[PDB]
């Protein structure tokens, strides 16, 4: 379970890093 | 502790899903 | 391993936190 967990939350912070560049291009920046 | 990361990553995996397909009828797309 | 993946995910939770609420004045509500 852990090693399971550890791609899941490598994978969102990846995805949520993306995201918040491209909010950053629509507001505040 | 395993099961409460559980629980807070998969409520994670979520919200992420929703935000990226809500910015994505905003741009690229 | 779990210390860090709370450190991980409690960071995560706080930034979805904020692009859920920077989105929602772009859009929905």
């Amino acid at each position: 379970e852990v090693e399971a967990l550890e791609k899941k939350v490598a994978a969102l912070e990846s995805k949520v890093q993306a995201l918040e560049k491209k909010v950053e291009a629509l507001e505040h920046g």
